[PDB]
């Protein structure tokens, strides 16, 4: 790793369930969150599929395996 | 996890290396990163002590556990 070179920083960012479902997007279940900053990729919709709603930017969906409880 | 509660989501965010060193902020060696999206939380220093040079809240500190090159 050096300088110059293009990486993937692995990091947590705090937010609320607002969702949990199946979606268009991709098979299986999905939590959709509403961050407390502007780091996420949707307002809650994805391709104009609506699944809960939020600001633009907020909203995010992950899958099971990366969506941990503050208190874990 | 129910609809409402507080959680943290686990992912990664894509940027380049701009810095490797002791820092004032903490013990140990960190990586200095750009993001490319405005998800960051400094401008290459932390408060007021300047390690490498971005654009506001592109800027972000990574000890070397959080940092992968993209083809790995």
């Amino acid at each position: 790793l050096r300088l110059g070179e293009r990486v993937l920083v692995v990091g947590q960012r705090l937010g609320t369930i607002r969702f949990f479902g199946t979606t268009n997007f991709a098979p299986g279940y999905w939590y959709g969150i509403e961050l407390e900053k502007p780091h996420g990729k949707n307002d809650g919709s994805v391709g104009g599929v609506q699944y809960f709603s939020c600001s633009p930017r907020y909203g995010i969906f992950a899958p099971p395996s990366r969506v941990q409880r503050v208190t874990d």
